[PDB]
């Protein structure tokens, strides 16, 4: 139990990679908050499956694109377990569309999400985290290869992080606080299944050959939220099956 | 004259970097359009240098933070000058603030000129441009090094940028267009003077140990942007004195 | 002890770092050989074996790997920790020690890799301990250096995807250091142990969908 | 002719992006030496060099570099272009191979910086020139290779250190083409003629401000 005794903040937790993080979190020790936006449902089984195995878990209903439910929520989970030593960003939003074509609303929304409330739940943990806390985001190997047409405003959304991820480290660097951001290539979740003409085409770039688990991405955030990774800060940190090498 | 015959768009002409870009372009041969937000005496200077020298020039008053004033002004371009060749994405907003202090209103003012802005603009010049095309964005070399606090959302704006022109070379490389982020690091504007502590800590950073001038990125820009560039796409290039290495 | 039954050599084992990878690896269940600079030492009913070898030389490296293999089988896990710093200036750098940091941060890289890939078993780890200074050289006197350990980033990627067919990964973990402090975002060293923690979660059974990427442990250096 | 009163050294520039090199200086109004591979040609009255030197041989290229300083002075540019491809997979490539790649791309790299650099104009220019592979290895067998243009990464950043203060500027161009194009954005091959432009462009009197830099030019191959 490395996380013994710890607060972990899960923005985007009842689904997917978010959920395989907080059942991990919650294994390791740390008491976990996390936010749905969709289904009370998923939200429920996940709460259900931190508890059946003795761990304390908040789900809170927060829209990522609402800042201020997103503050209100960070706040909320204060409340509940005091102050947190763990906060991570895994809401995200993709819409395909080229550049001639992509809608306004669909780049102002994965701007909203992706970037706009990745920095406005940062701040708000940051202002209610312990000294030697850990801030991890959840971004793309899209930020470093874009093999394809019609990533344009999800890579951006992506790669914003990168500079993100480096100043935060430098404010926070001062309170022990570590700020990294995992990059993962594709990972089979039912939006993004491993199985069809795309995944093959996918497979195709990747050195690896088959999508990641969720379990995979948990278990690396996981490490960077645990006592031995103090010294791991501002860096961008690719699990992708070598999709980007 | 490289640029005979071509067709240039700056946004954010009027003063600094953009100033000395509507100039060389123009120099070079260009027909230049180029948006200001702030002083109509400063656009009526940079109109002037370009005609005293015998080019063309139409300025446009818009806000780069407004999306339908962006994309309007890039339609009077067209029915100005015609098609575009050429578009350079200058507009830039810089509020320096810690992840636990910096307003919710400075953030969302750095996404919406330093990101969306770009986009938007690019979207427009896109639908209007002939094939064989430049898009050029200027971000920064703090999307590399982020050496101090306080540039986290700026960073994050700056980084956002490597991800948008790798999807868009990709989206446009079919119609032969190119598409570069230029990286500046410190040049000596008025607001950024080469003066004063600030400006001496940041050249101890540096390799040269000089800002750059408007000028050389203003030369580096004109070389993208002409017949020698075809081949350069996706990148995002360095001109900082050294300030990354 | 989640590498019961695993093989790992270590090229370069026996002080700060590569002692503590060593040590990390063996309390997680792997049998360990490891490089220090034809002589070994061992301990009878134990899985850890010291063997003399120069990372300079070829033949030593080669000879050391089959050792390895000749105790405990095909390797499952290999660790690139060699390293030889010298500070000196573009004009005044002797080739002598252009030479060594070639010989030993680069080539033999390659060579024990090489070797350890004609003896691994598939779903195999290979880590190549680089530098920060491959993506930030602040100061002068460093190129040589900087330049041995950039060379990392572009072999990491072409042996990820040469090996990915027989799921063995390759990553290359840029360590910072274990007027400087300006430059730390957190303020202080990185422990070897750290290092090694790292090191031994990537060589283990979590990390299967981690290759060709070079993983920065600097507290910020390269921010 | 903003290159009328220079002189400038091509690492290799006989034939493809090298030739085009030296071509482009000269039209510029460069006095050029370069190698090609104790002998050498020119022409009576013209201002161009050419020396031939292989490029892994140590003592040929400081001959070289002090050769074209006899005849123009000291140097204001140097372009590093000498280049060996082999392709092999980890397992099977050769030692001589990976020896060649070593000795050709970085080692003499390396060699010749310092050379140049011992004999150069304070706002003098050192051009490397790298690979996209250096970033993106897409395919196996590209392993060394990559690794021996990666290097330049590392070695362009702390020579950049090094030579500011003189008002040197060191960069590496990097350029891709010259089952690929499905990984190009733009869908053709980049000529000779525009790596040169390029080249060119930092060499000349505008580009001081560019520095440490590796600049890709590479159709979008990267991306
Ligand atoms: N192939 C991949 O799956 C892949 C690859 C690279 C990066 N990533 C990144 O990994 C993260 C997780 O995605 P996933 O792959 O597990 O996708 P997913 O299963 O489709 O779920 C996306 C996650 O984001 C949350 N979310 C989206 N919009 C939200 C909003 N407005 N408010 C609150 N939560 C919101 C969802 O919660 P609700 O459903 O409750 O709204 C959900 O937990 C994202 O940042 C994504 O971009 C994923
Ligand atoms: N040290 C540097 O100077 C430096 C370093 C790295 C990157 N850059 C980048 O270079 C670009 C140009 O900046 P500069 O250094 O020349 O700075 P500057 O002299 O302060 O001017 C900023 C430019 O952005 C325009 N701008 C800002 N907000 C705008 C809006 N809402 N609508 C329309 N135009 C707007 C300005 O036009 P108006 O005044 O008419 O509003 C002006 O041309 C920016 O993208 C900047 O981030 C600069």
């Amino acid at each position: 139990h490395p996380l013994q005794g710890k607060v972990a903040f899960v923005q985007g937790g009842s689904r997917g990679i978010g959920a395989a993080i907080v059942k991990r979190l919650a294994s390791e020790g740390a008491a976990v908050a996390f936010t749905y936006a969709a289904s009370a449902d998923r939200a429920e089984a996940v709460a259900s499956a931190v508890t059946t195995a003795g761990g304390k878990v908040l789900a809170i209903k927060a829209d990522s694109a609402d800042a201020a439910a997103l503050q209100q929520a960070v706040r909320q989970a204060v409340s509940h377990f005091g102050n947190l030593d763990i906060l991570v960003n895994n809401a995200g939003v993709l819409t395909l569309g080229g550049t001639e074509e992509l809608a306004l609303d669909d780049l102002d929304r994965m701007l909203a999400v992706n970037v706009r409330s990745v920095f406005v739940a940062s701040q708000e943990a940051a202002r209610h985290m312990n000294d030697g806390g850990r801030i991890i985001h959840i971004g793309s190997t899209n930020a470093e290869r874009v093999p394809f047409g019609g990533a344009a405003v999800y890579a951006m959304s992506k790669s914003a992080l990168v500079g993100l991820t480096k100043g935060m480290a430098r404010d926070l660097g001062p309170r022990s606080i570590t700020v990294n951001n995992v990059q993962p290539g594709p990972v089979d979740t039912e939006m993004n299944p491993d199985a069809g003409e795309l995944a093959d085409q996918l497979k195709q770039l990747m050195a690896i050959g088959r999508y990641g688990k969720d379990e995979e991405i948990a278990g690396f955030v996981a490490y960077l939220a645990g006592p031995q990774a103090g010294y791991i800060t501002g860096a961008s940190l690719s699990i992708d099956g070598g999709f980007s090498a």
